[PDB]
């Protein structure tokens, strides 16, 4: 019953598509061209002048996380209790803080400090490796014994980092095995090798 | 009760202190200082190298939005349903992107951005005024007919721009009657005039 609006990019939507495609779900897509947003026909119709946009039938939503937390809750991808759902919310704000830092490296400074960003990236990644070493051994998901929407938000932030700085996971043993076992999950490994996701750019400016 | 470990400023905890003061809660502050945080060991033990940290007993926490959704779903401020609970995450994530850009100029360019961040404001609060006129007539809370942590964070976001650009709400009626109707709330009008709030810096660098 879903629909997703966005530009023909991977951007802030590549993570909510991985959970829908791996959850055994299905959805329709809608798209905005590079010029339909250069018109006003859609930037004023949005609650913040931006996309992704979502539909759940009679509902609509904005913000990449309101949709990621909305499908975790309506699909049981939010933890098992009030506290796992707090440690599943703690990984996501950190995961949304380092991507908010990656969005500025790919759109406002990739040529004047794109190497000062890979220089401090290990420490930006130690935190999540520190939580897996503190999990069931790192042999599970990022929280509890079940997967959550935080796993698809970190698995993409970890997937798009292996592309701007190859070998950024060689110091993090557990993130290297957790990022290899989730892309191997049957329905998501089928979505990563598809043209639907293999043919769009990670970003809108074309850099990576 | 709970505990808050943060710098002697209002910064990121100012909304949960209004949530814990307006919700009949009690708590302790573990004030921290630039002489204590520069000592190192307190920041090297944080999960991301930052504050505030917070607790509910054995459960520790970091990330200010995680503490607002965790006190939100534990205090009964997270919606009456799943779709109102996502319509609350939509107002909190937007109040966080405005608060995410109000925090970068205050600490990274207050002398070259305070003349452009203020003419770009009108357009940043319209959404929030549109959501009130789009619910209960705007005579209630930002979402549903009940209060939420999204409401304790959008009010703090409106009390601070009222300090960087006083008179920024003069064209946003429902937003001007809502920042006074929430400050009139009994236990919130009593804590907001209290010493631990008024003698605290909104920010931690001098500007505002
Ligand atoms: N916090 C919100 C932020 C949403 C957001 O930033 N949306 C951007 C797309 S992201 C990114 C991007 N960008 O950050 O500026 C621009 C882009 N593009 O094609 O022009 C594509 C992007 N992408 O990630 O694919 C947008 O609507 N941009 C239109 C505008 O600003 O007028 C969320 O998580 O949903
Ligand atoms: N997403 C996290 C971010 C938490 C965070 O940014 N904490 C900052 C305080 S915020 C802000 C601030 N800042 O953003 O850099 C610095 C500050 N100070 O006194 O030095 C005070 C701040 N404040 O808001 O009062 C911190 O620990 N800073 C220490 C460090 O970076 O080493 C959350 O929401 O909790």
């Amino acid at each position: 019953p879903y629909t997703v609006v966005y530009f023909p990019v991977r951007g802030r939507c590549a993570a909510l598509r991985m959970l829908l495609a791996d959850q055994g779900q299905s959805w329709k897509e809608e798209v905005v061209t590079v010029e339909t947003w250069q018109e006003g026909s859609l930037k004023a119709s949005c609650l913040y002048g931006q996309l992704p946009k979502f539909q759940d039938g009679d509902l609509t939503l904005y913000q990449s996380n309101t949709i990621l937390r909305h499908l975790g809750r309506t699909l049981g991808l939010y933890g098992k209790d009030q506290q796992e759902a707090a440690l599943v919310d703690m990984v996501n704000d950190g995961v949304e803080d380092l991507r908010c830092k990656y969005i500025s490296l790919i759109y406002t400074n990739y040529e004047a400090g794109k190497d000062d960003y890979v220089k401090a990236l290990p420490g930006q990644l130690k935190p999540f490796e520190t939580l897996l070493s503190q999990n069931q051994g790192g042999k599970t998901f990022i929280v509890g014994d079940q997967i959550s929407f935080a796993d698809y938000n970190l698995l993409d932030l970890l997937l798009i980092h292996e592309v701007l700085a190859p070998g950024c996971l060689d110091a993090f043993p557990l993130l290297s095995a957790y990022v290899g076992r989730l892309s191997a999950r049957p329905k998501l490994k089928a979505f990563l090798a598809s043209p639907e996701y293999v043919n769009l750019p990670i970003n809108g400016n074309g850099k990576q």
